[PDB]
């Protein structure tokens, strides 16, 4: 373990806040004191911590109570050296969000949504936070009839480029990032997974400074492949930020701690985040958020443990996908699979597609039996990750 | 019933033709003659027939036996008059492309599947269909290590724009549409859902003739919304094609006839490709394909009698669908709900953002707690298409 | 179709009364009266109402509170002729419960709850209900080293068992249902289908009078089919009572209205309540409950409707599936495909193992490939049965 | 750690032998000659080979035929020693399967399956089998109206019994284990999950003989946990057999090597099958059986690699497992957590229901927001779990 500071651990308020009431019962926990949050994250080795408006500032406070809370808010950031790297919105709590913020059937709804969007960002741009987020919980329904599915999306373009164009025109150093969600708390969530969330990105005018916030749980509520979909945001140059948890399946968001989930995606999401890809490209140097929950049935003793353990985690698998990569019998395995002969482009350089399929070789004269024979060895560097996550190598 | 040629109901030879082997056993059909297979699907309504190279020509076919082959083939579309909108390629069953055709991490079978396609796209005009659907089946892994995740999407990227820069290069009057699947036959297939698909064309260099062909069953295997993903392709511009069938909930790919599956999502399916969306915008206007496969259980006469449902079903659907919309009672249960509400901009024309946040009513004066008490209505809206396709009403 | 007491309709006070609260969000309607919920209830067709002690007498109540709340929804009661044919107690609200009732790893919480179910069943038998439901939604574990589960299932026998004692020991006219569910609230919950109650209920000292209470959504959620599962408890003689609502996937427990989910397996669903079993067998004869929740988007005019809207789908189910099986072609389709003949006993009268063996024509001498040539034309049943759902027929 | 014998591990003829055959493609592999397959995981550590009728000898073999290839397997086992604990029957192949062998709807069929399980008795007897397992992969439907269910239960049961009683009157010292899978190859299969199938068991008239054969991928294809449902097997001493591999999520039956799949329930399955339960309680005996396939994408030289990763992965587990027992810090947060406290009964010796409900302090008096106050510590006892699993501990 020690996690320090450049590790680039941050913790929303909301996680070791969440006071535990879940659809079938009440809090068993009480109130965390953001104060207190903000002391204990940067004694466990914490960086920075990000919220949600309503998590500090209450939906009811008057001015000069925003004002008092941000006093000691701010003091407590000054106190201890934590950044705020990111700020979002709360448009799922309040009654009147209960079909949405911006894409809300209800023209009334949209409006008060984005104007507390557009406020939030003068608050974002205050604190420091480069990403603004955007989690899009009550867009969506329960019903196939309930909306006009196409505009739909347009409400949700003219939210999203009113508040990127917003950014622009102030010039607050901030890009927004949207975090997908298949379902819950709507039955059917717009934006469903990263794919979707990437598509809609590029029917933007301001798509320049928007990007993803991907969800290791969310894309796994879907039942795909986390690391897949990172790496396909990774490689559209979109993935500004993440959000690490665990999910056991496909059931009600969980919110574990970071590797209490899919331990082996953990690993190989640790891998892309650490190592980047095995012939060289991008990479992502944001911060590593956690958007988790201390389990209901552990009072605040876990909480700490939680937030100790999601860090514990990402150095344990960080330290083994290190060493995996760096061994020399891992690395031939990886040449007889192919790894870095995916690698080279399918055409030779200067070569059109004509010339292509007029090789005789290439086509007409291929040995395809023969090419079938190749034994790829996929199961052998499977079990070569898995002993070194196991930590047997 | 009775549908007629001008339905646009397309089939593929596969459907009809599938005899039966499963991951667990054998064919429980004989195999079905492709000029048999033409007579019979017109004399049943249909408008035109699609195939799978492999399909018509065995991968061994001399140049003799292809034209043979060929010249049957086209006489029957000449006797009956079916059209071919659409033809695809096999990169899939051939041991040859047991780690993918263009992904595959051999170079020299990325080479061989590209040359398979440009081949097949000659074909593809020869015959007059207007789409080149993709799919990529064995696109993808079991693994996490056994790819280069970036390395993966470039080679993928490349195989896409040289088909397409071919097609321009030729002047040939096709589109590529691809085909997402989340998995099998691999663990995890790239471009798992329409987001992703979508997301993907807009890094191509010639996306501009590139769109989807998204399936029923497929977005289905990852728990999604299909008529909310074929909306998103549709608002996107990049509905091109479609494969319709049914699939019970998240298991194997079962392509099932269409409305054998999740019924009520059919209905709605069937009302945006009919009806389009409540307030106006794009509508679908190309073949209604199905791509499901006859039960392993019935001989032949099922064949045809599930090649009857398929058109059955959808004008079953239609019907209601219509009459749905066109009822007073559904159109004002529809104001009240806001459907068209939705589609009125959130923002008044000319107003800004800076407008907006310093407009008091939108934000500062806005009773939040006022505008929650609205009943959105939705149930009784829900209950008002179920009692249509029900028949009731 | 209009309901009327003799339909057997249920409904639990927490349905109706179901405030809006989820896991993102606070209530979005106010607390509904007890006493209204059963004058409302009475006018819109139902036979009874149901609860859980603490829909209906606080957790904190005083014993002067108890009597007067007791004193009103019994007057209620009197006054509309409802009856109260299920009572069920509520072990997962409080705070106290995190970790189970029955099943909490804590010994002075597992009596607490044991005793609080005891003076429940007292309740139960004083209002005149037939049924005492156990759902035990908080047994289980978020992680697989939480629990000693020979222990968890040992502790589970313990309290259900010393339920049926005290009940059989009373008088009392009362039977146990036992209702799964696999996951939500806790990642994993004991005894988390149909299948796994069914098998618990064996090892009972006292499973004489406990059965089970199935959900549909609750099938669902682990993708299971609810009509084979609610057959084999029908089966096995075991199915108590019913929870109908509608659920659209493996995801959150969305406890819509019944045939607002799945709809097809809907009319199945209904098609085995009242049609039963093709070749005879057991009939379901108990009250036809909804355990759902009015969406949290509608407001009160919405409750209504949507409690209207159960009834409504199940008698527009009810009247299609009676035309379903009084259909001669229907009937047909039915022997064609082997329906009846699978109720015929494999064996002949007196005929043992070594005698089959034997048996040439049987074995030896079989013509495998002959047998294998039938049609079973099990899709043209299927369209069939669509075609009556719809109403085309 | 390399097997021995002495570790019980054994294989299917099926799995080294899998060709590679799915359903979008062919064969990738030459077929395995059985007298190979017993030499080859003799030298890798197997203790035995398990094998289906028709793995060995072909639906169609003549007598002569049989005979040879009799002796010829006969003969490998004599030279390398290996045990055939297990022998299944093959009743989903062959077309004449397609509707299920003892639930097929056509009665001759039902006779024939029934002949062939006898008959495979007789053979499993002469090989010195203890196990007889039952996967009915045939019976189950695509349609919900193709079975009268009750009546397919009755089929089901006649044929388990008949097994049954012919063990029990030939003196045959074997007993039979059913094995569950939701689906695939049908759309729904009869007795989807352990639950089921020991719900099942209890029906019979022969059930002392019958119990479980719980595979980790089948559970898992229905997101159940597999350790709670081989915990009640074990409970309810009916876990006669288990089939280990992998499944990463719900979807097809991957069947990948065992930890390949879902890695931390892996760990706790093998914890449960080597510690067996915290506070004791029954034990698993049989043998470590892996039911995978060899991916398709590897050659030969992967086929034995992954054999060898089987067993090398299962005890790579084992030495985790013991040294998180062994581990005082690990008993330590067990007993703080309630994991003994489970194990004590709740009630005192010879305590009435009536007493409890009378005991003051249990209920009337107890301290309910004092006893909420306990921190279980769920998360740092599996974060214990996690860092033994990783060994980093
Ligand atoms: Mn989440
Ligand atoms: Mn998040
Ligand atoms: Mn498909
Ligand atoms: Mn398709
Ligand atoms: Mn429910
Ligand atoms: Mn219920
Ligand atoms: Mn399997
Ligand atoms: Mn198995």
């Amino acid at each position: 373990v020690q996690p320090t500071p450049a590790d680039h651990f941050t913790f929303g308020l909301w996680t070791v806040g969440w006071t535990g009431a879940d659809p079938f019962g009440v809090a068993t926990r009480k109130n965390l004191d953001p104060v207190e949050a903000v002391h204990k994250l940067a004694e466990l080795g914490a960086y920075g911590i990000t919220f949600h408006d309503n998590d500090l500032i209450p939906f009811d406070a008057t001015e000069a109570e925003r004002e008092k809370i941000l006093g000691d808010f701010n003091q407590a950031l000054k106190d201890t050296g934590l950044k705020v790297p990111m700020v979002t919105t709360n448009l799922f709590s309040h009654p009147v969000f209960k079909d949405g913020g911006f894409t809300s059937n209800d023209r009334s709804i949209r409006r008060f949504a984005l104007a507390k969007v557009l406020h939030n960002i003068d608050l974002a741009a205050e604190m420091g936070a480069e990403t603004f987020v955007m989690w899009g919980g009550r867009e969506g329904s329960e019903y196939d009839g309930s909306k006009d599915l196409a505009a739909a999306l347009d409400r949700m373009r003219e939210g999203v480029d009113t508040a990127a164009g917003y950014i622009k025109d102030k010039g607050y150093n901030l890009r927004i990032a949207l975090e997908p969600k298949p379902n819950e708390p709507r039955g059917d969530i717009f934006l469903p997974t990263v794919g979707h969330g990437l598509a809609f990105i590029e029917q933007l005018e301001h798509g320049d400074i928007v990007g993803l916030n991907p969800e290791t749980g969310h894309e796994q509520m879907a039942g795909l492949n986390f690391t897949h979909g990172i790496a396909q945001a990774l490689w559209a140059e979109k993935l500004f930020h993440i959000d690490l948890n665990g999910q056991r399946g496909i059931k009600y968001d969980q919110d574990l701690v970071f590797g209490h989930g899919d331990l082996t995606s953990a690993f190989f999401t640790v891998d892309l985040l650490e190592n980047g890809f095995p012939n060289g490209g991008p990479k992502y140097t944001g911060p590593r958020h956690f958007d988790y929950k201390p389990s209901r049935t552990d009072g605040y003793d876990g909480v700490w443990d939680s937030a100790k353990a999601n860090m514990s985690m990402y150095l344990l698998l960080k330290e083994r996908a290190l060493a995996f990569r760096a061994d020399p019998e891992v690395q031939e395995a990886m040449k007889t699979s192919g790894v870095f002969e995916l690698g080279e482009t399918t055409l030779n350089a200067g070569e059109s597609a004509a010339d292509l399929m007029n090789d005789s070789a290439s086509f007409a004269g291929f040995d395809a039996e023969a090419a079938a024979e190749r034994n790829f060895a996929f199961i052998r560097l499977n079990q070569l990750a898995i002993e070194h996550l196991l930590g047997s190598r």
